[PDB]
């Protein structure tokens, strides 16, 4: 189906991506700032992310 | 409650964050490419990223 993979960058960067069933990735995330905050952060996503709202704020004239 | 905020970067780069139920970010994404990859991307996750599961690659590095 699809999951968070939780990798470190070459720039010692802790990080996760999510996938889709397609096996794509669709977004990379800061990793917020270790693995301890990785895990904590998708965390957020396991509690319910599916039913979040989805809020535009760049909808601004420039 | 908590929702995903899509905002670009001064550097142009559309992003989208998300919330907790404590009112605190806990990751900022690439974004993908842009304002449609970026709610495409959060599309991902209002599918069953809640019951996702999460794969931890950086205990063995690559």
């Amino acid at each position: 189906m699809y999951k968070f993979e939780i990798y470190q960058d070459k720039a010692g960067e802790y990080r996760f991506r999510f996938k889709a069933s397609n096996g794509e990735t669709m977004f990379s995330s800061e990793g917020y700032k270790a693995k301890a905050s990785a895990i904590h952060a998708i965390e957020s996503i396991k509690r319910n992310s599916a039913g979040a709202d989805t809020v535009d704020l760049t909808t601004m004239t420039a």
